[PDB]
């Protein structure tokens, strides 16, 4: 069981706007190799901006994201 | 970013043993239709017989669990 379902992502923060926990849809990077990973909230996902990551992930526009 | 990586699943509990949060690998049911979902810790996952769920998920042995 997981409380809140996909409406909340406990422990996940948005690397663009910094919101934590992400509320609503979460998009996680499939290609970032850093253990901390890389994530965006839906709003930041819809508006592509320059964000390599708040924790030195060096995410690029060529990486693939997926709804989590 | 997601603190703890895959070593911790905040907000997720094991429907068999009750550990919360699940630490270590997490196995999520692909077929339980209920929004709360169904999850197991690795130790309860390795046991072939599967509990129906602590939140009335009525999980059945037919259902398939995936590594999350
Ligand atoms: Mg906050
Ligand atoms: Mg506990
Ligand atoms: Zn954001
Ligand atoms: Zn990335
Ligand atoms: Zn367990
Ligand atoms: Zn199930």
């Amino acid at each position: 069981y997981k409380f809140g379902g996909s409406n909340v992502h406990f422990g996940a923060g948005c690397d663009s706007c910094g919101v934590y926990p992400i509320i609503g849809d979460r998009y996680r990077c499939k290609d970032c190799k850093e253990e901390i990973g890389y994530d965006l909230c839906k709003d930041c996902y819809e508006t592509p901006s320059k964000v390599p990551g708040r924790f030195n992930q060096q995410h690029t526009p060529d990486h693939r994201l997926e709804l989590a």
